[PDB]
């Protein structure tokens, strides 16, 4: 499940240990058949005795040998990664006394897949009319904000050695002021009933998203997630839609997508953006861009609109 790093000779750095009993649960985020997220507030997390409100990762009791590794495994790679501004922030952790904890940072506006399909009906691609920007409508300027930042979280992942192996939109968070933090829901995405998750052999996987050599090899690189993120501009210009819109999951799509077909440019869409898809969703991984090249690219496109 890790193609570069090794997370059993990763530490986890003690520094993170956060007192189990001074967490209170509120409602939950998100649910899988084995893990789930909450809202909960920490008690001495800031350093004057003042409240602040995490989101905790945890696992039901319906998990099993497996996921309990899985977390602890998760928790490693979030303390090796670190904060960074583009990535889902970890605040602490509770590893003795009881099941894992992991703490992270509460990002207010949830998930970008769902605020593109809430926010799509009153979207504005030009200048949003001075009076109207109290409505906070969705713009291109948003978009591409965010197809900016989450290039950059990436091309961090990669300078770590780190694949996603499932950048989605549904596996960004966004918070105040549209900054998007990378994440990973994992146990707590119930992707049993998600018809975006596909039965492929004895698992179940994001098959739309997902570059042909991790379809038919398994094989998962930088470039196999910058294949991911050119699907997730898709989703990103579509305003939340679906990718590979009408075709199921089956053997005509295998043979479409090892033949070279590609979706076209989605309605909202820039040309330039559309460029960036296209050269994701090269057949040979040498031949697509880098994430530091794609931020290269966006940020030149930000600067000349
Ligand atoms: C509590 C919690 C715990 C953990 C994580 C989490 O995303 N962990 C994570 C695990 C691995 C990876 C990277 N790997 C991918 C796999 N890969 C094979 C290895 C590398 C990353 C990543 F960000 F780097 F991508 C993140 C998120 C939350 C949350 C939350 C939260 C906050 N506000 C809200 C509002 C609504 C819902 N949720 N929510
Ligand atoms: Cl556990
Ligand atoms: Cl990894
Ligand atoms: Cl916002
Ligand atoms: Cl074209």
């Amino acid at each position: 499940n890790y193609s570069y790093i090794d997370p059993t000779q990763l530490p986890y750095d003690h520094k993170w240990e956060f007192p189990r009993n001074r967490l209170s649960f509120g409602k939950t985020l998100g649910a899988g058949a084995f893990g789930k997220v909450v809202e909960a507030t920490a008690q001495g997390l800031i350093k004057s005795d003042a409240a602040m409100t995490v989101a905790v990762k945890m696992l039901k009791p319906s998990a099993h040998s497996t996921e309990r590794e899985a977390l602890m495994s998760e928790l490693k790679v979030l303390s090796y990664l670190g904060n960074h501004e583009n990535i889902v922030n970890l605040l602490g952790a509770c590893t003795h006394g009881g099941p894992t904890l992991v703490i992270t940072e509460y990002c207010c506006y949830g998930d970008l897949l769902n605020f593109l399909r809430r926010k799509r009906d009153e979207f504005v691609p030009y200048k949003v009319a001075p009076e109207d920007l109290y409505k906070d409508f969705l713009t291109l300027e948003h978009l591409l904000s965010f197809s900016y930042q989450v290039a950059k979280g990436m091309a961090f992942l990669a300078s770590k050695n780190c694949i996603h192996r499932d950048l989605a939109a549904r596996n960004i968070l966004l918070t105040h002021g549209n900054i998007t933090k990378i994440c990973d829901f994992g146990l707590a995405r119930d992707i049993k009933n998600d018809s975006n998750y596909v039965d492929k052999g004895n698992a179940r996987l994001p098959v739309k998203w997902m570059a042909p050599e991790s379809i038919f090899n398994s094989v998962y690189t930088f470039e196999s997630d910058v294949w991911s993120y050119g699907i997730f501009l898709w989703e990103l210009f579509s305003l939340g839609s679906s990718p590979y819109p009408g075709m199921p999951v089956d053997s005509k799509f295998y043979k479409m997508i090892k033949e070279g077909f590609r979706m076209s440019s989605p309605e909202y869409a820039p040309a330039e953006m559309y460029d960036i898809m296209k050269t994701c969703w090269d057949a040979d991984p040498d031949k697509r861009p880098t994430f530091k090249q794609i931020v290269q690219d966006i940020e030149k496109q930000i600067s000349e609109s």
